[PDB]
C-alpha cells in the first residue's frame, strides 16, 4: 500500500523508504529462407521492444574449421563433420542459455535446418531442463525457381564460396542439400509433433499449419508471419515540405508549408512521377503540412492519425531555446535518454514505436508505398528498416526535403537518399555531451 513519487525521464508514477524466455527454433532443408526470417523476425521483435538475437549454427561451423571447400563435408557418411556439426549446435545453444538466462535475452532464434527428431528433441530437452519455451517455424519449399533463387541471391556469395564462380558455387549447394533430404522429418502436428507449439509455412507464405500457440508473443510472430511477402517493392520515406514552425525552429504544432515546403511539394510530384511506379499508396499524418504535401502529388492518399509527430506534451509550440529557458531539468533529462524521455504530458520515441507498429504491419502487406511524415516519427519508421537500436533511433539524420528510398535487397534493405534540390532550414540535433 505504499506513496507515489513520478519517475524523472520516462515520467511513470512508482512507489518509494527503505513469463518465461522462448527459442525459436528454425527447421528445414537449406535454401528455404530460415535465415531470411530469421534476420527480419529479429529486427521485428527487437524494434517493437523484446530483446531479441540469431543463433545461427553455420557461423559456428565457420568458425570451428577451415575454409570450406566443398559439400563433401555436409555427406551424413562424414562421421568426423557430423561430430563438428553437433559440437557447433551443442556451442551455440551454451550461448542461447546464456543470452536468455543472463544478459536479458527474451527471444533466442536458433537458426539452422533441425531436420531431424533427434535433434529437436535435444533441443527440447535443453529448453524444459532451463525452463524455456520452444516454437518451432518451419519453411517448406519444392519448388526449384525458389530455391534457385535463394542460392543466387544470398548462397553463392557468401565466405563459404570465395573461392568458387557461380555455376560451382551453385552446384555445390544443390548437392549439400540434397545430403539432407534423405534424414529430413518434416514437422508432423498431426501425430508425432500434436504437443510442439509450431507454426509450418508452405511455399514462401502460401499455407500455414499453427498448434498451440503458448503465448502473446507467439500469436504476433505468426500474425507477421502471416502479413510479410518476398514480392519486389520500393517504400519511400520523407517529410512534409518545410513548414512555418521549421522557420521559427518551434517544435510540434500543426503549420502549414512555408513557400520552400511547397516548392519542395511540386519537387517531390516529379520525381515520384519519374519513378513510373504502378499503383503507388500515398500516406500521410492528419497534420496539414504533410497532407499540403501529399496534395502536390494529384495521386489518392490516406491519412494516418498515428503517423502524427510525438506529442511533446507542454513543450508543443516552443523553440528549444524555450524549453531549455523555461523546463531546464527536462531539456537536460532528455538530452541524457532520448529514447525513453517522456515529455510531460506527452511522449517518448518508445511510445511512438507502439503506435507506429500497425504502420509497419500495413507497410509489409502493401507493395509500393510513399509514406509523408514527421522527423521523429520518419526516425522510428527508418530504425525498423535498417534495424538500428532504441539508442541510435533518436538521431537518425532524415533531413528535410530529402527522399529516403528503401529497396529489399538479399537479407536487408538498401536505402538511397535523394535530395530534391529544395532548400530548407536543418532541424538535425546531434547527441551531445
Ligand atoms: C513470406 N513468408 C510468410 C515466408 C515465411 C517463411 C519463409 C519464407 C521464405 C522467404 C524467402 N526469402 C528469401 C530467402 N533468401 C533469399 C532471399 C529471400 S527474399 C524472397 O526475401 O528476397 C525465401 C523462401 N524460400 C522458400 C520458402 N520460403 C521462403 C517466407
Ligand atoms: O526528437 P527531436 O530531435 O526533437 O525531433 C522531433 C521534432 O522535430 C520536429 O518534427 C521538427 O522540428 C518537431 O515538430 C518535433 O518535436
Amino acid at each position: 500500500p505504499l506513496e507515489l513519487t513520478q519517475s524523472r525521464v520516462q515520467k511513470i508514477w512508482v512507489p518509494v523508504h527503505r513469463n518465461s524466455p522462448t527459442v525459436i527454433v528454425m527447421v528445414g532443408l537449406p535454401a528455404r529462407g530460415k535465415t531470411y526470417i530469421s534476420k527480419k523476425l529479429t529486427r521485428y521483435l527487437n524494434w517493437i521492444g523484446v530483446p531479441t538475437k540469431v543463433f545461427n549454427v553455420g557461423e559456428y561451423r565457420r568458425e570451428a574449421v577451415k575454409q570450406y571447400s566443398s559439400y563433401n563435408f555436409f555427406r551424413p557418411d562424414n562421421e568426423e563433420a557430423m561430430k563438428v556439426r553437433k559440437q557447433c549446435a551443442l556451442a551455440a545453444l551454451r550461448d542461447v542459455k546464456s543470452y536468455l538466462a543472463k544478459e536479458g535475452g527474451q527471444i533466442a532464434v536458433f537458426d539452422a535446418t533441425n531436420t531431424t527428431r533427434e535433434r529437436r528433441h535435444m533441443i527440447l530437452h535443453f529448453a524444459k531442463e532451463n525452463d524455456f519455451k520452444a516454437f518451432f517455424i518451419e519453411s517448406v519449399c519444392d519448388d526449384p525457381t525458389v530455391v534457385a533463387s535463394n542460392i543466387m541471391e544470398v548462397k553463392i556469395s557468401s565466405p563459404d564460396y570465395k573461392d568458387c564462380n557461380s555455376a560451382e558455387a551453385m552446384d555445390d549447394f544443390m548437392k549439400r542439400i540434397s545430403c539432407y533430404e534423405a534424414s529430413y522429418q518434416p514437422l508432423d502436428p498431426d501425430k508425432c509433433d500434436r504437443d510442439l507449439s509450431l507454426i509450418k509455412v508452405i511455399d514462401v507464405g502460401r499455407r500455414f499449419l499453427v498448434n498451440r500457440v503458448q503465448d502473446h508473443i507467439q500469436s504476433r510472430i505468426v500474425y507477421y508471419l502471416m502479413n510479410i511477402h518476398v514480392q519486389p517493392r520500393t517504400i519511400y520515406l520523407c517529410r512534409h515540405g518545410e513548414n512555418e514552425h521549421n522557420l521559427q525552429g518551434r517544435i510540434g504544432g500543426d503549420s502549414g508549408l512555408s513557400s520552400r515546403g511547397k516548392k519542395f511539394a511540386s519537387a517531390l510530384s516529379k520525381f515520384v512521377e519519374e519513378q513510373n511506379l504502378k499503383d503507388l499508396r500515398v500516406w500521410t499524418s492528419q497534420l496539414k503540412s504533410t497532407i499540403q504535401t501529399a496534395e502536390a502529388l494529384r495521386l489518392p492518399y490516406e491519412q494516418w492519425k498515428a503517423l502524427n509527430e510525438i506529442d511533446a506534451g507542454v513543450c508543443e509550440e516552443l523553440t528549444y531555446e524555450e524549453i531549455r529557458d523555461t523546463y531546464p531539468e527536462e531539456y537536460a533529462l532528455r538530452e541524457q535518454d532520448k529514447y525513453y524521455y517522456r515529455y510531460p504530458t506527452g511522449e517518448s520515441y518508445q511510445d511512438l514505436v507502439q503506435r507506429l507498429e500497425p504502420v509497419i504491419m500495413e507497410l509489409e502487406r502493401q507493395e509500393n508505398v510513399l509514406v509523408i511524415c514527421h522527423q521523429a516519427v520518419l526516425r522510428c519508421l527508418l530504425a525498423y528498416f535498417l534495424d538500428k537500436s532504441a539508442e541510435e533511433m533518436p538521431y537518425l539524420k532524415c533531413p528535410l526535403h530529402t527522399v529516403l528510398k528503401l529497396t529489399p535487397v538479399a537479407y536487408g534493405c538498401r536505402v538511397e537518399s535523394i535530395y530534391l534540390n529544395v532548400e530548407s532550414v536543418c532541424t538535425h540535433r546531434e547527441r551531445s555531451e
